[PDB]
């Protein structure tokens, strides 16, 4: 019986050499499409007129996320995000106390407390390096501008590194969306989408613009079951049974 | 004369192995392209362009209904819908409420491992359980709280597999639209369109969208007939004869 | 004198053959485009002189229009319209309703077999019958239910074959558009482009979608004319002389 | 010292054959891109690369305009045009009523091989008649009808010739902007930038839309000057001048 | 936890040479994106891969700010800015009146020859006058005409140079953002992306439209560190440590 | 029955005097070519394709000479370092400036060079000779006295419903190895050996090469 | 056994007389041909060297010297006196060329001054010169014979394992009593390395009468 | 020590009769070989008439009178089966047609020319071939001879592979050469010239020296 779709499709991932889904709820794009290559035997007097084919199959699996989430990330970069990192990082401060004394305070932990950046314009040029508890500025004083102290801090966090590490790792995929019979308005049939054997691609691109939602996208790429030659397989399943 | 096209067509095809037809009043998107290799040969002072040489005359089909049917996708892909089969879906459960001994209770019928998730982001990896009752570490989560669950269940339903397997089946197409005469806004002519030799070329997608219309697309590529060298006719017929 | 164009030009074809003269002054769209060969003489300290080799010139047409005109078909593939041809085209009809003796009476004409479908959905092959009147079997349909046929039936009009056998003949093509006085907008001067030696090419999409015009496209493109080894001219003549 | 930019630039032109100047202070766009490619040389067991060679440079320079003249596109070909040309263009006469003789009078100066047009589309090719009057069969349109007419008339203009072999010129190019500062709103300097050797590439679109403007398109390459081997200079003066 | 973000974010740089910590916090945009290429080697009787040899990544940086900076266009480049430079420009002044004894007086100070346009077009080369007043010629412009003027002059500024020279020095960049919790609306954690080694690549481009917000583009390329072999790193820092 | 032919040539060898079955999976090129010519490229590497074309066998577990370095040694302190190795011959330890210093080591190294020339900062790299074991084969100038036959199959496909229809073999009685040869090691391209061979008559049926279309279905 | 080569070979050189290896690092092309017998050796480095160019040629590498070699100056302005100065140091005829493409030959002046006759340039006119300059450092002679020195070389190379991707062979080549021989080709093409190019011929021992033997070990042992 | 060579050379050439510095090319290949003979090949990126007349004999003549070939291309016949020519031919004229034919006279006092009523009709085209007079420089291939040697010099520079800066400058000198008779002028479509000038050196006739290859330094 025809029915109609209109909406998405709940997207779980499995990984084949133990469990760990990640079940997404809330997505906006699951696109799967198939292509086939052709390569082709010609000749004669009227034109190049086709005797032979060759022939081979694609399945390509995108997925559009609503929500940020660092275990997306590691699906395309196959590594272990860990946990309770030290890291390394950077940090500011925007005017804290008069230009003109001859003394300035800081406030949290520095690290090689340089580019001191003071007034409207120059940097320190000095970049002082020194971790007191109150660093004295010298030379001018140029006096009410600013003092855009530039730290160096160590916190704590998780991390996951980006290397050439060639990933051999498989995953099956499940795509589950409902659809409506088109005379009592009412669900019909739940769709759903399996794909075994599937590998993470590594097309990826991530821009955080100036407003607007991350909308985090990956991508994959279907290969045939070792056991039977299958790539996806589509099921309708009724809701009287 | 010149007249005027404001609507979709209705199609029909026909099967020629036995003796199907199947029709469309209801088609979002006819679609009808020709592609032809064209180069060119180049001369003397400036390498100006004098002759093109022009072969693989091909021809393109493109049909996008409004419904969804398994019937129609199952054209593009050889193969044959096994109805009434038993598989393997996804599961979720939400909102569980644990007592103060670190147990939960679940309802249904899980065939697989059983995967918690709690408010923060962890996971859990239990198995089944005989009674459908689950010891949560301490650590995980404590009284009053609240978690999810992932598994698997059985269904019942249809089932289509996608292989790597040649189709070899041939249909003849017909398009047909009207239209109208710009100064008198009354119909004119009947627009018919016919396709013999046609097969079934594989380049199936499928997007799955927030919100939005499915619109499944089939596509088609037409092939000469070899009785009188045609790959399509255009017909024009006046309601007044 | 610089002037402001916004308009759309008057287009006209002529067959270099015969002198076939087709024109349009209800376009939409026309343009032509320029592309060149481009490489470089170079290489490092010891090829200091670097300079710019130029060669091959390529000039392309595109003309989209409004109405529909099937004389734009027949110059793509170079073939006369046959007229008056006696063809068969699909038909349907739509609502019958079975008799008590399950019996229904067709009022077209029919060609070829005729099917015949029901509510659930079903196919009933029967050949023609001469009276009109048709049995139909219990199993299929009920008493008083609603049915639907489909059969062939013959009409008369203008037709086109297209063949595997590429497109002749050359086409003049002309471009007439009008510009504006900038300070005091009055018509300044009429702006002529001359195509005198353009072959067609074979670029067709005839998306026919529900709720938009058709809006034909055709594509051109230009070779050197042998004597004055020109390929376009733009001329441009002053309303005052 | 950080500075806002929000318009276009003007755009001197100079021809390095002769010392014409071509300037424009209406301009649109005026935008110059750059692109570098380097090449690694690698070695031994593990092709570890061992050096970086020498990186290469190329500049793009694209200018578009709001208004239309015949200079911007002599520009981009190397050909003059010619003042006073005697041009044969097309020209048509609409609703044309015959007399009851089957006569219709012309009141143009028909020079080539007149087609006349009826309100069903056919088509009638009848040479050019010395006192006006023609004679119209009675198969085409009977008396008090109206049929519209195209033919070919002589005209005076200027003209320019788009050959196969004609690429010429080179030309040195220069920019001017504004700067605001950021604080007080008021603007803060100015800004040059100058392309000297510079060579015209072929890329010409002209696209008649319905509504809207010209806006031609004019592109560049940039090459190194002898002397001194530079390719583009960026001059930031200010207001201290 | 999943969470949302929305903004772009700080683009730290840092030379390694000599510490020159270079600083943006009004971005507009922040890209990072991978590429994974891969051969094979072919064999037998099926032209199966037998194995993998020579797969690649590699990684790109795209970052887009708001303001703009002669320090931003350096980094590029590998020159200098040169402060306190002499350079020569081109001026225009407008509307100049032809007196009775057909003179023009000039306003400005010319370094070179004046070249006179008048209404309609046309060109008049002279050479500096030390009194100041041009005797423009009577078949140019008669009197009370109105002429326009374009020079060349001389201004003092900071002075760049596009050349082919060595780009070498690397930095270290690191972005920043924060993420929201979906369920109730504050901070939750601080993501940073440290790419540890990159070298200036790709292109530029500087886009002058009639709008606004030139957004100056910068590209680059990020290479394998040695001692760790890694390109990015990805960390989340929570709130609540 | 006219048919298509797309595929390589599995080659199978075999010696006439004994003869071991050396076959391939894997080849990328089976040529053939009054005299008749065979060349047979590969796509992996076997000892064995160049113990053919030189006729003396492969001798299993030889004592043999090679180089080695130890590159990246720096002197701790004092005056010299110490090597990890273990070599049979001299050592010849120089850097940084293109000259090289001889001398045969006992247990350790120890000399100065030339106090502020090098004393604990300008490191040393180093070179000698080990013992190991494997296998071996000598390119003698004699020996060239050796008969082979080889095979070659491949598979041809129907032009009308493809499949597989028939087995073509070219069979070579009496065919000897030619001398050429070349062994070319770039960066970054496989190797890809080739090896040719040159057929002629055979003394009983006259015959050179034979072609066997052998259908399928039957 | 089935093993895929991917990669160059690791070059060792020796002498005869003497011992000296001259090769410790990385290489561009290795490979021996043999021929109907005849073995001959090709050797590509990635960097120029001149003690490479020392061992195909029989002459001793000679030592700082006094060299002529050429120079150019590009751009000079000629004066209103025509009188036009110089900012080397000539010691043979000097040669000026203009914009159209004449030649001008003028002999060398200790005061540094050339006069321009008025056929070939006005005044802030721009035209090109070139002289002759000594100069110092190394140098290198091509002669006509006595080729008479003999090396050992030595090819090393890793082959894989296609089933399991770990290193397993470690190929050597090894070739006693070579002879560097006359053939020399040197290309200084547009925007390429230069990889310098040398060629031997391979003869038998006396000893043990072996041209060039191929070594095969594993990783097991 | 070590270096890194990415660039071409700064080929000179000079002579021995009377030793002109004709050569100061700016080369894409400067390339020599060894086989005892030693042979040279350069090709520049330019096209000059003195770069010939090397491998050739002779000079450039100047200001000599020639006769070369001429086509106007569409020429329209009037009513009267008349064809007017613009150019001033001193041969013959021939005439063709579009169905592939020729047609021929001589030169006439006028332009005006008498197509035969066979030929073409009127309002017609065709096109016309003669030859005219031009003026500049000759040169002539002559069979054999030979009267020159030359010298060359090969100007390149070196790179420290770990500093990125010239190091060293090497010059490559040959002594007596002479020009060789390989020549392969062709005018492919679409593509650039590459003269190619190819040598023979000999051994030197006081110093017994083929070639002599030079590395000076920066570090004078």
């Amino acid at each position: 019986m025809k029915t109609v779709i209109q909406d998405t499709a709940d997207v779980y991932f499995k990984r084949k050499s133990d469990g760990k889904l990640v079940f997404t709820a809330e997505a906006q794009t699951a696109s799967f499409s198939q292509a086939i290559s052709e390569e082709k035997l010609r000749g004669g007097i009227g034109n190049k007129p086709l005797y032979i084919l060759k022939s081979e199959k694609e399945i390509n699996l995108t997925v559009k996320n609503a929500f940020f989430d660092l275990e997306w990330l590691a699906m395309t970069q196959g590594e272990t995000i860990q946990e309770e990192t030290k890291v390394k990082v950077f940090d500011r401060e925007h005017g804290l106390i008069v230009d003109d004394t001859n003394k300035v305070t800081l406030k949290g932990k520095p690290v090689s407390d340089v580019t001191f950046y003071n007034k409207k314009g120059l940097t320190y040029k000095i970049a002082v390096s020194t971790d007191g508890t109150y660093t004295i500025p010298t030379a001018f004083a140029a006096a009410k501008d600013k003092l855009t102290a530039v730290y160096q801090i160590e916190k704590v966090g998780r991390r996951l590194a980006i290397k050439a590490s060639k990933f051999s790792e498989r995953y099956e995929v499940e795509y589950r969306t409902i659809a409506y019979n088109p005379d009592t308005e009412e669900v019909y049939s739940d769709i759903y989408i399996q794909f075994p054997n599937v590998s993470p691609s590594g097309e990826f691109e991530m821009s955080l613009e100036n407003g607007n939602a991350l909308a985090p996208e990956i991508k994959f790429e279907a290969l045939a079951d070792t056991d039977t030659d299958e790539m996806a397989v589509v099921i309708e399943a009724s809701r009287d049974e």
